[PDB]
């Protein structure tokens, strides 16, 4: 049941009762300032674009006849939309005559797209006989 609270003292010193000290040292810190290399290297010359591919085009040359599965009414219809000519019939086909340059062949494709019996002659594509 003992109890030995021995305590030392020692002397410093120290700011304090509202105490304020102020000794700002920079020692050779920073004098002076200098030091920025901005010259932003670019340039645009040019870019260069080269093809070289070609040194010919296109071609389609065709003219003969069209034999349309119509009446005359019909004929004049396509003649004239499709710049044929109703020129007669051979019972149940009516061969008109395509400008030149029109591909007539390509025609004959939209008309027996929806069921129309054609046949693609021409006017000067085979032989006559004796």
């Amino acid at each position: 049941q003992e109890s030995v609270t021995m305590d030392g003292k020692q002397y410093s010193t120290i700011e304090v009762n509202g105490q304020t000290y102020l000794i700002p040292d920079n020692g050779s810190k920073k004098r002076v300032a200098r030091s920025l290399d901005s010259k932003v290297p670019q340039q645009t010359l040019r870019r260069g674009d080269v093809l070289m591919q070609g040194a010919a085009s296109p071609e389609l040359t065709v003219s003969g006849t069209l034999l349309v599965e119509a009446d005359d009414a019909s004929a004049k219809a396509l003649a004239t939309r499709h710049g044929l000519n109703f020129k007669q019939s051979s019972g149940g086909i009516a061969l008109l005559e395509a400008k030149p340059g029109t591909d007539l062949n390509a025609i004959a494709t939209k008309l027996k797209s929806e069921g129309v019996n054609v046949q693609i002659e021409l006017s000067g594509a085979e032989q006559q006989p004796k």
